[PDB]
């Protein structure tokens, strides 16, 4: 197709999306007050990034203490004790949520690097609780900060996210490699390279100044019937197929300009020594975490999943990201 055609099939595909989180936030703070009344609740993830709440999206919360919040720029420990601490306080809160809401499924998730409690209410009321981590709110505010720069870019984002679940690329789907977060990191990196955004050093995001529940950010329709959205997609996909060099480069918001794998020691050699969650890390598709230490966000992109990613980045160019 063409920028225009793509733009219209996309605005068309979102048209019933354009047709209240405080209540959940409140519901949840109930259970935290019960565990410890001095304990803060922070919202993060797409709600906070986009300033809007989508259907098919959950809500991400983290429970923090006063001093975790005042240490607004501290890192998150990746020690075993940190993980012990976080699991101890999320077991109690889970116990409390179950004990206040019998219909709800409260699953204490332990597969992960980051201990999380997963809650389904049935009423498509969904959410994840984590404890004692700042990086979650820090990177969402960092991505929020950027999206406020150029608010219509949220459409490029939402368009990429939805397609990634649909393609089976998103970490939410079996066989998926990159989280929704990882994809936002690409959207932004791309827009940076192309000058639609101004660089914001990650270290200026100060948790002691973020809002626990930030204000809504009106999402408005593309007022050119999609031409800007359409030409950005066609270009985003061109950027990742023909401009970004996955063998020598790292998608990163840590520096403006290029970051190489060489300078990070994200190399073949590294892979042999590397391990994350009692398992291999891959350095095929490299996405540098703004805040975590030496964490590649596409560590699951096996040499084969890098095939599918290229495979899909090409089909998406002729299917308007699966809409026509
Ligand atoms: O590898 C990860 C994944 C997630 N996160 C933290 O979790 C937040 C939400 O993680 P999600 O990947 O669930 O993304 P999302 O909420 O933007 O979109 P949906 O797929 O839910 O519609 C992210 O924005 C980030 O703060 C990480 O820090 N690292
Ligand atoms: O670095 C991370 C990774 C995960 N999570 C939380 O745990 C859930 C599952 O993580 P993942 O399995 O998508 O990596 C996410 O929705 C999010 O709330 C984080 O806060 N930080
Ligand atoms: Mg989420
Ligand atoms: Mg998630």
């Amino acid at each position: 197709p063409s920028p225009a055609v793509v733009g219209r099939s996309l605005v068309n595909s979102f048209k019933q999306f354009v047709s209240h989180v405080d209540a959940t936030y409140r519901l949840v703070l109930d259970c935290v007050a019960a565990v410890d009344p001095l304990m803060r609740l922070y919202t993060f993830g797409s709600t906070v990034v986009y300033g809007v709440h989508e259907k098919g999206s959950d809500v991400d919360f983290v429970v923090l203490n006063k001093t975790d919040v005042e240490d607004g720029k501290g890192g998150d420990a990746a020690t075993q004790v940190a993980k012990g601490l976080q699991a101890d306080i999320l077991a109690k809160l889970a116990r409390v949520i179950r004990q206040k809401h019998l219909s709800w499924n409260v699953e204490e998730v332990r597969r992960t690097r980051v201990p999380v409690v997963r809650v389904k209410g049935g009423g498509a009321v969904d959410f994840d609780i984590t404890a004692y981590r700042r990086n979650g709110v820090r990177n969402s505010a960092l991505l929020r900060a950027y999206f406020e720069q150029n608010p219509p870019c949220r459409w490029l984002s939402m368009s990429i996210k939805r397609w990634s679940k649909q393609t089976g690329l998103n970490a939410s789907v079996i066989g998926g490699s990159i989280t929704s977060y990882g994809f936002n990191l690409m959207v932004v990196y791309y827009l940076l390279q192309r000058n639609h955004l101004q660089f914001v050093p990650p270290s200026t995001i100060d948790v002691s100044r973020v809002e626990p529940l930030p204000p809504h950010l009106p999402l408005e329709e593309p007022a050119d019937e999609g031409l800007e959205l359409g030409t950005q997609v066609l270009d985003f996909l061109h950027f990742f197929l023909h401009e970004f060099d996955s063998d020598k480069q790292v998608i990163s918001l840590n520096r403006p300009g290029i970051t190489t794998k060489e300078e990070l020691d994200w190399t073949k050699s590294a892979e042999d020594f590397a391990r994350m969650n009692g398992e291999k890390v891959h350095y095929q598709w490299c996405i540098e975490d703004p805040y975590e230490l030496n964490l590649n966000v596409g560590r699951n992109v096996t040499p084969l999943k890098r095939d599918f990613l290229r495979r899909h980045l090409e089909k998406a160019r002729d299917t308007a990201l699966l809409t026509i």
